[PDB]
């Protein structure tokens, strides 16, 4: 059977809701929909957002109000839903949904970002580590994994408009690029680069300069599967026409 999964850093759900998010949701009709940066507290959401017809909905808010948060809409509910890696300082910021769909585990992650300081960076990298360890334990037990969401890092030079002036800014630091190397070398696949080899493919553009209309952007949103499972991924694309956020959605399509 074909399964369509979408992943989107919505940059505040309320905000994307005001730009026809429901219209588009109903149009595309994916089997699972992963969301990052809900920003709003779930018990505050317009009811039509929390109660979408045909979809059970899962919300994982941060402690801070107005901040972070992840969400998942799925036609068929999972066996269970985890909201953490098991290390405290990472699990309390509503960044983690690990949902068990029997055939695979679905990681909906909103990774942090290492900007403004070194501690911020340290936390991002330690987060990366805690995630890698978590996904490996699950994979080593013979489970198949799908990781999607905002990784906050463009992998290679081919993954952003301006690499040269950015390699000392967080998002493209060699350290951050080095991790994605490690991550892959542990047995995981950037699904999109399985089918697309072109440059100029982005998932985020700065609102601040109308960067999208020029396509001066970054690829920060990824779908990852474990190598043993790549045979079953049919499509992996970027829905770059879909407006409403500073990120656009990206999609995965799998078999059985
Ligand atoms: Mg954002």
């Amino acid at each position: 059977a074909v399964l369509k999964i979408i992943s989107w850093n919505v940059n505040g759900l309320r905000a994307v809701h005001r730009k026809g998010f429901l219209k588009w949701f109903m149009e595309e009709k994916p089997d699972i929909l992963c969301l990052q940066e809900i920003k709003a507290a779930p018990e505050q959401l317009p009811r039509k957002l929390r109660h979408v017809e045909g979809y059970r909905s899962f919300f994982t808010p941060a402690e801070r109000k107005g901040y972070s948060g992840v969400a998942m809409y799925t036609k068929v509910p999972p066996s269970s839903l985890r909201e953490g890696f098991g290390v405290e300082r990472f699990d309390t910021e509503g960044r983690i949904q690990i949902a068990d769909f029997d055939d695979f585990l679905l990681y909906n992650i909103y990774f942090p970002n290492g900007k403004m300081s070194e501690e911020r960076l340290k936390y991002k990298l330690e987060f990366y580590d805690a995630f890698l360890e978590d996904v490996n334990r699950e994979r080593d037990s013979g489970r198949n994994v799908i990781i999607c969401g905002d990784f906050n890092t463009a992998h290679r030079e081919i993954d952003l408009a301006r690499p040269k002036e950015n390699s000392n800014v967080s998002g493209f630091l060699p350290v951050e690029r080095a991790w994605i190397d490690k991550f892959i070398e542990n047995g995981y696949v950037d699904t999109f680069r399985m089918f697309n080899s072109d440059p100029g493919q982005y998932t985020w553009w700065s609102y601040r300069t109308r960067a999208r209309e020029r396509n001066v952007g970054w690829r920060l949103d990824y779908f990852f599967v474990n190598e043993e499972f790549k045979g079953k991924v049919k499509r992996s694309w970027i829905l770059s026409d879909v407006m409403g956020s500073d990120h656009c959605p990206i999609g995965l399509e799998i078999e059985l």
